[PDB]
């Protein structure tokens, strides 16, 4: 929610299999975290897997 | 090679600043344990140790 806010950890794999790594605050729910995770794995074609509390609830492979 | 995984690390600095380390080791825990344990300690840092996407250690030496 807005007054607790989710704390996403958003873990990054480039074609080239540099990484990348974010906490991301978000207000929302289901639609927007893989929304974001879409987003975030598109522009970097890049996998992205998204992780609340240690587990992993989402991820987009855009590598091709 | 069957004795082999990857492994992904997640570190926190204690500034908020984050890094990941993917690190092939030993599959035995008590060798992905330990190299948590070093990532952490070397740099004053939050460590989460990932296989096959699940948290298997966590050390903290901010």
């Amino acid at each position: 929610s807005m007054s607790k806010l989710t704390k996403v950890t958003f873990i990054g794999w480039f074609k080239s299999g540099e990484m990348f790594t974010k906490d991301i605050m978000l207000s929302g729910d289901r639609e927007e975290i893989e929304w974001v995770t879409v987003q975030l794995a598109e522009v970097n074609n890049a996998l992205v897997k998204a992780f609340i509390n240690d587990e992993k609830v989402f991820e987009a492979d855009f590598r091709g």
